[PDB]
C-alpha cells in the first residue's frame, strides 16, 4: 500500500519560508524507493506561493498576521489531498506536525505569538473525517507498523 506524505518531510523546499523538513528515516527512504510515498503539499496545491507568509487557524478560518484570509486556498489544498487519497486508494498519511494544513497533534493558537495548542490542520482534519489515518513525523514507528499489518492481504 501507498501513503501520502507532506512534501516538506521528503526534503522538498515547499515550506512557507522556502525551507524543507526532510527527516532522517531508513524506513521512509525505503518506502520512497519502492514508489509508495506520494509527495503532496496542500498549500502549494491550493495555489499559494513559496515563500508565503506564516498563517494560523482561527477556528474555520486560516489567516496571515496581516489579516489576509487564505481559507480558500487551505480548503482547496485539503480537498485535493483527499482526492489524491481516494484516487490512489490511500488510507495512511504522514503529515508535518504543527502546520495549519498538516498538523495532527498540535497547531499554533491563531494569536501569532509562538504558542501551540492541541489541534489539527485543515488537511489532517478532512482526511481523518474520511477515515484516513494521519500520523506525524514523531510517530514513524506507529505509522510503519500500521502499514506493515496490511502487507500480506
Ligand atoms: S503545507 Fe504541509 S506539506 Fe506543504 S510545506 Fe507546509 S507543512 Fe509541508
Ligand atoms: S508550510
Amino acid at each position: 500500500e501507498k501513503i501520502i506524505v507532506s512534501a516538506c518531510l521528503l526534503g522538498q523546499p515547499v515550506r512557507y519560508d522556502g525551507q524543507s523538513k526532510g527527516i532522517v528515516s531508513n524506513w521512509l527512504d525505503a518506502l520512497g524507493a519502492e514508489g509508495r510515498a506520494l509527495a503532496f503539499c496542500p498549500e502549494v496545491a491550493g495555489g499559494l506561493p513559496t515563500p508565503r507568509p506564516p498563517a494560523e487557524r482561527q477556528g474555520e478560518h486560516v489567516v496571515t498576521e496581516s489579516g489576509l484570509d487564505v481559507t480558500a486556498e487551505f480548503d482547496r489544498g485539503a480537498e485535493l489531498a483527499l482526492g489524491l487519497c481516494l484516487a490512489q486508494g490511500i488510507r495512511f498519511a504522514l503529515l508535518k506536525e504543527g502546520s495549519p494544513s498538516c498538523g495532527s497533534g498540535r497547531i499554533y493558537n491563531g494569536r501569532f505569538e509562538g504558542v501551540s495548542m492541541a489541534g489539527e490542520g485543515k488537511t489532517t482534519a478532512l482526511l481523518r473525517r474520511h477515515g484516513i489515518q494521519v500520523f506525524s513525523e514523531d510517530q514513524l514507528p506507529e505509522l510503519a507498523l500500521a502499514l506493515s499489518l496490511v502487507a500480506t492481504a
